[PDB]
């Protein structure tokens, strides 16, 4: 008796109902599962929203409950797939494999990647090894986390990638793992989507060199409650634009220093500002629209800055 | 005999100069060293100011047959935004190095030391010459084009999708590539006849991304807007008609990315830049789109010779 | 307070002297003696009570087997002593990542064990023993380390001693995984981001209490026009197991079939490995029947590390069945 | 208004077949025709006028040094005429590295040469094969190729033939270089950011046409507790050459150095490569005494990679100093 796996499609390049043209055209898939699809939206990554994000983990969540579902894969365009991915894995508490796909190149061009990649994708999870794992995502023969796998190269197939490596690697429909993950996630987790309406406004300004405090200024008076400054190096900020960080602060914006530097390492408390001092969190290793996921998360729970910091310490 | 190399210290915790000189008495073996000091500066606090004073200067240094070759210490967090702007605006074929330390001097096991060594060595060394800004950290040489600080903490933060060009180990260099793209003596740009940068902004592409970066950078003077965006340069739709407006109102739009480990940016692929009048930076992450579109908009505002320029440097 | 760190030393490059600052890469290995070493890392005494043992002397490229398993069992003895709470032991580099496999096998403690050298001598130029051996000791002393197998802390990194190998000769980041490292260690803190997945000290089937000697093994590698000839001399001169570091998915060049076969049946186990060392993994029945030939594939494992479990696994089967479990499973 | 491009057909997993879409890793190798290649990609009609040849139909493990020859030979004369702007060769990936770096030294000419393999059959889903062909015959045709040396066109990269190497198994990301891709190659159209360093090709001093066999050169491994039996043993059988496949920087164990001292003596060149193959390079005096033992090191090349080069250069020289000075060179 094979796995019983849902697949929530969102749109991407991998469409080539979006859902029922991939059902139709990869009939391979009934070798492996007993699968279904659902259109949860037709969108564009780059153009996804709060309200996009909500509908989809409400769905995942009414489908893990199901004693009729198995594993859920979500098919997603490129661009924004590393942030639902994480979203789903702060979230989703369940123990049922989820596992996120799309294509790098487009789905109807020369050898392009898509298909072999939902084949594995319905292969994990459908697979009893994905349990307690965590949301995954199946592109390049690679079982990657979902929390911390990017899209790192353009054009390339092996475009997503994690500082900490593939977990495991998926071939000829079966899963070879190599490393299990350390933080927290999914039935571990202390947020549960069945107790989330609404997510806090949270933007991203850019550091560079002759950066001023424009972007941030403006982003806060236009809504944002905690802002994510992409720095420089190690979360660093310019001279110019600490002052109004310390006054958005006070005017109880959260401030999250994540960075650019995005291939390795982490952002140090306390190391290029005084962060205790002014009341700020760094952002750990997650990059910034990582960085941007958790921070309005965490925010649906709490707003005290040494809590969002532990957050970002342990998830 | 030896190479009559400068060192221009602008700040960083490699380190004043003459500190860092005295703390390798071994460059006395490789060059005869003279330092300056230009600037003190966290480099993450850089100004445009600061970039034309220290370009100005490399300039006058290299016309100088007093000198062979320049090396210029610096803060990581915009090591590599100063290197592709020397790159682009220095007209001499003489060595220019830039380098930094990801450790401080005083620390247990620090890089600088080395880092300094090997910088000196390169702009000592007749390999060099013609082959544009070079970086020599983590035993490599890099390309000041298109190195960046990729990896936080470590000592082999910059690295190029491109690779190394090189190596330096134990005073010598050895090489495996060379440059394709245009710069020092093949530029078209020059120092010389810069005397103001224009203002580039960037902002950052994201899910739920507005326009409002976009816009208030604008007002507040930016000549040039780079799109960090998701993907191969992609643009929400929430913020495609204000980009079309701020074009209109003569503002360039440059499509960069936040995906910096590889590939690039493909003019007409995710959004119409021919109707919309936008450029594509290629492979160049934000901030290096926004060293190039600076530079390039002292001598052009045509977005088709922008394109240009965004494809041959 | 304090945690109680021994130090065994071993040699290589961490103990190295070259004849100025400036030889960061020509210089004389395996000089200095172990309470050397820790005088020149006087900080050392702040995050851990620390004493040191020379187990030998040796340029790492001359490692024998009887070296491994001196260092294995005095290793075993401080494992079981109240008195140490981790072990650092300092190696050269070149095989540094087989020591630490082997000890990531056979010592079943699950107090820390980690391994730990230098790509430079310490009278180089920015030398970067010191602070390996720094982190070495911060994470033998951190209970975060406790479970978690053989590591290996060099160039601010925790990388599980399974499966981080020697990739990038003479810079300092020379030791990487395919599997990404596992966290990292910054002012002596350390970082973790993943687990090993892999079986590992206590919950290995080997221990190197049971083992007296270790079986011959030996590699061979293949390439264009490759013959038999090195599998044919290793085998006659006592190796019990080949390891074949083929080419792409452990290919076995044609006019090498045929004498793996013979060798096989002659009771010489036959491991496809291969020289493809960046990631992914030999497959089983892929490039060669294994099944009909009674061969075993070494998964993602290089030559090196393949030798190493194919050694251990030998101290107690000869079946090719249990070596393809064990080869899975470690 | 067209290039002509020629198409040499060797075999491989480009021309392999598994039995369901599904088999993207167990299948049959070099199956598949030339004719058929190209008939797999229609789109080759619209970019080059392509003409193919089956040359030889083998799985590339078990290549020849006759291979080589009969290849670089056909190469010549098709690049000798006219009639023919550019040159494809379709490969197993498993030897791909050799035969392209073997043509970058003896093949004197501009006109493009691009070698190209698949790492999953035709037959699979998401198969890599038909773009990887499509874009070899772009690049093949396209000027910017001219006095590049033979490039190696997969995974959307230009990489040059004469460092890339199959680094990563199973994945279409196999093939990897440590001095980086030199460009890009998307919807037919090239993009350069490098440019070859080395001498290749016009530049070269060596020449196909002067060669009528090869040398023999065998490779041997180093790890712990080797010996010298496989050394003396390929000696024995016929090696001019030995490419020590060292430990770190090309490192020779105490138990190896007299036999490897005894073979030079006797007349065999003794190259020392590494299997740290990621980056860096085996530098000259560092971990043992060439100038001493009359040895070489291979720089940066691989094993294999060394092999192919000693090879080459020993059709021309015997003289340690000149072939080190090739190592530095080519
Ligand atoms: N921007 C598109 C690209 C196509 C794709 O990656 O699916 C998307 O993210 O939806
Ligand atoms: N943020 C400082 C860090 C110190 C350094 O990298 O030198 C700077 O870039 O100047
Ligand atoms: N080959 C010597 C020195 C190399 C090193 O330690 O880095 C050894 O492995 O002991
Ligand atoms: N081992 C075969 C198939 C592997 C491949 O081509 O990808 C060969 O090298 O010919």
């Amino acid at each position: 008796k094979l796995a019983n796996v849902v697949i929530l499609a969102t749109g991407g390049t991998i469409a080539g109902l979006g859902v029922d043209k991939l059902i139709a055209g990869v009939p391979e898939l009934a070798d492996i599962a007993n699968v279904r699809g659902e259109q949860v939206m037709q969108i564009a990554s780059e153009s996804i929203s709060n309200d996009d994000l909500l509908k989809l983990g409400k769905r995942v969540a009414e489908l893990a409950e199901s004693k009729d579902v198995d594993g859920i894969v979500i098919t997603h365009g490129t661009d924004t797939l590393e942030e639902t991915a994480f979203f789903l894995n702060l979230v989703e508490k369940t123990d049922k494999p989820i596992v996120v796909v799309g294509s790098m190149r487009p789905g109807t061009a020369m050898s392009a990647d898509g298909m072999l990649n939902l084949y594995n994708a319905v292969a994990v999870a459908s697979d009893k090894q994905s349990r307690g794992k965590g949301v995954l995502v199946t592109m390049n023969d690679e079982i990657q986390s979902g929390r911390d796998v990017s899209k790192a190269v353009n054009i390339k197939t092996e475009a997503f990638k994690s500082a900490w490596g593939p977990m495991g690697m998926v071939v000829e429909g079966k899963s070879y793992w190599f490393r299990l993950p350390a933080k927290r996630h999914t039935v571990n987790s202390e947020f549960d989507i069945k107790q989330i309406s609404s997510l806090p406004q949270v933007d991203i300004a850019y550091g560079y060199g002759n950066v001023t405090d424009t972007a941030y200024k403006a982003l806060a008076q236009n809504g944002a409650k905690a802002l994510i400054h992409a720095g420089t190096g190690n979360g660093s900020v310019s001279s110019r634009v600490v002052p109004a960080l310390q006054e958005l602060r006070k005017n109880g914006v959260q401030i999250i220093r994540s960075s650019h530097v995005n291939q390795g390492g982490f952002v140090l408390r306390n190391a290029e500002q005084p962060d205790d001092k002014n009341d700020w969190v760094v952002a750990h290793d997650l990059n910034p629209q990582k960085a941007r996921i958790l921070a309005m998360v965490a925010m649906t729970k709490t707003q005290d800055s040494k809590e969002l910091q532990r957050i970002f310490w342990e998830y």
